[PDB]
């Protein structure tokens, strides 16, 4: 099932990301249940707004506010919901929420995947304007829920993101 | 896997519906096998009809007819076949067909997932056009197939929907 | 889960045939992993070439080359990837690779899921213009792939789709 | 503009056909409006169904309803609304409703578009199945119309097609 | 051409709207050329939203900023670019931006495209999620666009919403 | 009407193009009629392939092979056919085929359209991906045509680009 699939074959450079979201899709957030490996209807989103990029988690990683670390992965075409695909980590966006801190990590397609992404090593390569959306959508897409909202911090590097993947995955095996 | 999803938080009034075939989709009637927990073609629907909602059913419950309760679930958007969705009942569709009497249940996503289908309460809160859609689609949706036919007894309200839930899922543990 | 349905009601006249790649679909090339079950990202296909048919696998067979037979099923409408159809072998494309022979079956639809294809017993019943699209898609969809190519030795019929099936359903028992 | 493309090449055995309404598509009503040229929404369909086929007229043909002859025309792929298809002339569905007699062309793309076609010369060539599926959903699609009804006659062949073409064309000049 | 399209039947009761942006498309703004009647693409939009309802004007009308007065109209599918519906007025959107005053009107199906829209008389009838949506996509959607904001300021009755119709329409002739 | 539309802004430097192929779409070949400014479904392609940029052409062009020059369009999302995009010359496709020497010019959306073009000033700056498919598909798109061959010769520069544009703009005028 999903719930076994490996972190990565070489964490933290070279991870698998299971999708739960697809780029460009309806606003239904999907979210695999971590009992049955299924995926479950979160929420229906209430603004007009989609994700960027595919979203989704790294698996058998537990984050501070319990949950598998989550991952914006841009692809040419919008992947399947359930899918796993192979990345590797480039950056990390900041935020502050209601509960505090949050990050999400950028990771591209491996280059066993696609050669399109090479060139891509850090976070300064992600071109400008995607980069805008992905800060934009996290700001705004929670504007008509009550008694949530998100607050941008900024954007670091692939470094912070690889030691975000680390602390997650050795904090998920004694936690 | 799919075979392990709960009927439901709080039977009947709360309940989980695995959807095999989307609103508005290409006439592929996809089922779960009940085996191996995956999506399988049942068949090519030989009409030029569709589920006018997202059709599916709640696990762990054995409808007198030998397969899980069925239910249809009104949504702003399709939902992709194998996701699970949180629903309450809201009323049901009596038919009675080659074998005898068949019913369909109607349940709306649950207001954790989305507000827009608060107002609805019973069986007389959804949309008079909806209904007819979907009254027409089953009368008419096996036409072209040979030895079967399906006609409509009529509309019943959320109370006999429960039943229904509760009757099958009792059913389903001695039996 | 997947890795859990049979070979076939009958093999090799009845199969099923577990889908990895819908026809007509953007140039994502899924597979399921044998370890997980899950539906895995293996590549982005760089040619801008679609599958004309669906296109799969056989579970429980082992072909020479270290894979389940592939198959591929032409359908009315394109299938999800992870669905699963009953299909019945019609015949063999023959190819020499760069690690020489490779076959894939074509299998049509089962008749309980459709009678659309119960006219095509055998290879010459397929419409010609499918099977040269067939030809051509494996000959140039790996063209900008960097040191693999492919070249088409031609069709064979029925009865040498069901031996390759036989032979690679028994040649997974015992190694 | 649409209003002045030709009725065909060479009237009736090759045509033009303006596409109002794609196969497969959701359930709505397109038309050309004949002062404008634009395509103007006629209606929403209440029944759960989609036309079968592409569906349009030939322009400059005026048939004794009122309206320009009106046809159904398969293709492997949809076509946009608005788009001009070469065809030719198979069969003719005869039909009664709330206001007389109807009738509704087939013709199949011209040579010049696909070869997929050329085996199909007259009605008793078309699929049993596009043939069904066709007169059903004439049969049922207004069926959530108040005062409306469809009763379907039977199949004409080429000829009887050819006819019509000529007669509603001589009637356009004439009138 | 969509240049000789009527304001409406029986303005301003009865309107058509020109669609030019279809409700949960691609972020691509397209606009009707005044004259050409041909559809432009204007921009591709910067920010990840849609718009929640098809987006387009009334023709031979012209509104205090130079343009023709736009409409949102929600329709149970998206529409077609280019494409003209036939529409009851029904409110206003009322904003500010950094070129003056903006006022956007509400539209829903005419009764003979779709009773589904009968209850909606006024502003107070729209669903309060699609008018926080449409608000809430108005205030956003130029967000990461360098020196362009929008303030909404409140929601007009369908009195309001004539009045502004009458008023552009006569201001367009006579000028 | 798109007969209507203009060459340009300023040629050659800023242009229209007139799109008759949406990237990845169908296999349809539409283009539009010089006489009556409609769509036509030219061909359905026969090679499982799609284009892999948008496609159309600069009108009041005549380019030597007695058509207007035709032009390859990349955008972040597919336009819709018979739609207008303000675009800059980068490059040409040199071919040959078995009716002589073609050219296809490269163009990327104007600077006003989007800002996700500018670092875009010339061929080499197009993705080395991107010219690899264009070639690959004119290379093969027709092979399954009997009698048609295309062989690529190299890319051209922006200027070249240029130079074709002003060349075939004259000779429309002239002629």
């Amino acid at each position: 099932s999903l719930l076994n699939v490996p972190a990565g074959k070489d964490l933290p450079e070279d991870i698998y990301v299971v999708i739960e979201i697809p780029a460009n899709a309806d606003p239904i957030k999907y979210e695999i249940d971590k009992e049955s490996g299924a995926l479950f209807v979160n929420r229906f989103m209430s603004t007009a707004m989609f994700y960027p990029c595919n979203y989704g988690y790294i698996n058998h990683t537990l984050s501070l506010d319990g949950d598998p670390v989550d991952v914006l992965v841009p692809t040419p075409y919008p992947l399947q919901p359930g899918s796993v695909i192979r990345c590797r980590p480039v950056g990390v966006l900041k935020m502050t929420d209601e509960a505090g801190e949050d990050a999400k990590l950028v990771a591209v397609p491996h280059s066993k995947l696609s050669k399109e992404y090479d060139h891509i090593k850090d976070v300064n390569d992600l071109p400008e304007l995607l980069k805008a959306q992905i800060a934009h959508f996290f700001e705004h897409y929670k504007d008509l829920e009550k008694g949530k909202w998100v607050k941008v911090e900024g954007w670091e590097n692939a470094e912070a993101a690889k030691a975000e993947i680390v602390a997650s995955f050795e904090r998920a095996k004694n936690k």
